């Protein structure tokens, strides 16, 4: 096959979430990375993309992310679907797209937008800022806004960071739209959105679907959804299918996996699914005896979060490397379990077998862009559960130092920028072979929110990604690594 990596984690997702299937994930052909003639990796829309400089001074990621966003929306004839976390878009994230909005509507098309956060009369306080904003633009426009909360108790809520138009284009990835830990700051997250087109922007359009499904059947109840329109317009649950080809216009040749996850409280279970996993005998994950784990011991959970068994089929179908950037791989306990024991153990298995793993996490000096007080949370897991599958701890230890490397994230020389503020990151990224990578919202550590990204499978992209982001970022975290096995660093 030309896709190995795709073909072992779509066997994967077949088995996990059959019913899901279209809506919550699906493969495609035929989709393009989005970038320009000029720079044509700049579909990997990184910001603030100012490697080298303590001072951050030309952003260059930032600015193509600004002028993408207004950009992909100045293009839209239809639709409009924008999800985040909350607070909703300010800034110049807001600007970009008011300006979108208004350069749709002057080129004379009328609009149907979508846009939902998730959260812990701020929602018609955001439309009336909007309709404000866009003057005479806004008769053009039949707008939804709408705040939500699946489940309480299971703290989940959209964490989802998706811009489609017209079911054709599609940015996704971990930015959230706030202007103060992006924008207007001398210490600015660092983190990723990718740009694509094609039949995978449909994949995208339907994911928001069955939140937006969920989201109007809930609108009545308060402790669940907060809704505002524009006019007497309703809710709009299906926007994307009633308004955009089932199957969206081929633009490339890339083959595709949208996936997501529907988190807790919009649906138990995926009734077709006869998925029935080997549960890892947990560990130390589990940091108190009463909480429930979503992550490590609910099998239904799985079946309706696919992206956590994506994720981990991912790790598993490399052959030779895999490199991994987030904020976290380990979350705060309570109210989650401390790690993911399946995707731990994938990391073990994959170096026990020689294949080498780059892990690279948000500073704890930013705990917060941190849930760690020392890198050592994160080897100290790996350790323990190499030594379940190389005899024990010392060998356990000999596999880690020879097959791993283990840093916090720097993007200059200078050990925090030049403000005095620790570089903070917030990436949901895994590649792999230089080949197969996921870009998206769903993060590495336990969480169970809506959540949804894209994997790709090209040689060319993950060879761009790797040249303008992964090396980039190894050139200048490798001084804090505590583990490398390529300078035999073991700490
Ligand atoms: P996310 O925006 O919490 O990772």
């Amino acid at each position: 096959s030309a896709t190995p990596h795709l073909d072992a984690v779509e066997q994967t997702l077949r088995q996990v979430s059959p019913g899901l299937e279209g809506d919550v994930w699906e493969r495609t052909s035929g989709n393009k990375l989005d970038g320009s003639a000029a720079d044509p990796s700049d579909w990997l829309l990184q910001t603030p993309g100012c490697w080298g400089d303590d001072k951050c001074a030309d952003r260059v990621g930032t600015k193509r992310l600004l002028a993408k966003m207004t950009e992909n929306i100045g293009n839209a004839t239809r639709t409009v679907d924008i999800s985040t976390l909350a607070p909703f878009p300010n800034g110049a994230f807001q600007d970009a797209i008011v300006a979108g909005l208004k350069e749709s509507a002057a080129k004379g098309n009328k609009l149907k937008v979508r846009i939902l956060v998730g959260a812990a009369v701020i929602p018609s306080k955001y439309r009336d800022e909007l309709t404000a904003k866009l003057g005479k633009a806004a008769e053009n426009i039949t707008l939804n806004v709408a705040s939500m909360t699946t489940s309480k108790t299971a703290f989940s809520w959209n964490h989802s960071k998706i811009l489609v138009v017209d079911g054709q284009s599609a940015l996704t990835g971990g930015i959230n739209s706030w202007k103060d830990d992006y924008l207007d700051t001398t210490h600015p997250v660092s983190d990723v959105d990718l740009a694509l087109t094609g039949p995978a922007a449909g994949s995208a359009g339907r994911y928001l679907d069955t939140l937006w499904t969920w989201t109007c059947q809930n609108k009545s109840n308060i402790a669940s959804v907060w809704f505002a329109a524009s006019g007497n317009a309703g809710c709009m649950p299906t926007m994307h299918k009633d308004t955009n080809p089932k199957a969206s216009p081929a633009t490339g040749n890339v083959p595709v996996i949208a996936v997501g996850g529907l988190g807790v409280g919009i649906k138990d279970v995926d009734p077709k699914s006869t998925f029935r996993p080997d549960l890892p005998t947990a560990s130390d994950t589990k940091c108190v005896v009463g909480l429930h784990d979503n992550t490590n011991a609910d099998r239904d959970y799985d079946t309706v979060n696919p992206e956590e068994s994506a994720l981990r089929a991912l790790v598993a179908s490399a052959k030779g490397h895999i490199e991994i950037s987030q904020q976290d791989l380990n979350a705060t306990c309570p109210p989650l379990p401390r790690y993911d024991i399946r995707l731990y153990d994938a990391l073990a298995a994959k170096m026990a077998a020689g294949v080498k793993v780059r892990i690279v996490v948000s500073d704890p000096a930013n705990r917060g862009y941190s849930q760690i007080k020392s890198l050592s949370e994160i080897s100290d897991t790996l350790r323990n559960r190499l030594a379940n599958i190389t005899g024990g701890q010392q060998a356990a230890k000999t596999a880690m130092c020879s097959n791993l490397q283990l840093a916090t994230f720097r993007s200059s020389p200078n050990g925090k920028w030049a403000d005095g503020h620790p570089y903070a990151q917030h990436h949901k990224l895994v590649s792999v072979d230089s080949s197969t990578f996921y870009i998206g919202s769903k993060n590495l550590y336990p969480s169970w929110l809506q959540d949804f990204g894209y994997i790709v499978e090209s040689p060319e992209a993950a060879k761009q990604l790797d040249a303008k982001l992964l090396d980039p970022q190894w050139k200048y975290s490798q001084e804090t690594a505590t583990v490398d096995y390529a300078r035999g660093i073991c700490n």
